[PDB]
């Protein structure tokens, strides 16, 4: 599924990511806008063997387990499938144990790039929330 950003904002509120670690919505909408373009299925291969899955891209060396990434940790216990599903559920609660690891969203390649300090708040201009 492809979110509209003010969709996914409210999607994102409901599953309580709103200043969850002290990050405002906004942070959340801008990490999924330049991970993944909103999509739920955009899958990445990156160079070590490992894939990054979903909305917001969490890789399979560390958080989810696809059967092709030799020595993985699967520490959110799930099929990296289950974070392409249009049910944002799975890749939420495994994006808050990965902001909570120490790095916050630096571990977000793309909102450490394109998202920290910007104004972040934009990203939920307009939306009903
Ligand atoms: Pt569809
Ligand atoms: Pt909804």
């Amino acid at each position: 599924k492809v979110f509209g950003r003010c969709e996914l904002a409210a999607a994102m509120k409901r599953h309580g990511l709103d200043n969850y670690r002290g990050y405002s919505l906004g942070n959340w909408v801008c990490a999924a806008k330049f991970e993944s373009n909103f999509n739920t299925q955009a899958t990445n291969r990156n160079t070590d063997g490992s894939t990054d899955y979903g909305i917001l891209q969490i890789n399979s060396r560390w958080w989810c387990n696809d059967g092709r990434t030799p020595g993985s940790r699967n520490l959110c216990n799930i099929p990296c499938s289950a974070l392409l599903s249009s049910d944002i559920t799975a890749s939420v609660n495994c994006a808050k144990k990965i902001v909570s690891d120490g790095n916050g969203m630096n571990a977000w390649v793309a909102w450490r790039n394109r998202c920290k300090g910007t104004d972040v708040q934009a990203w939920i201009r307009g939306c009903r929330l």
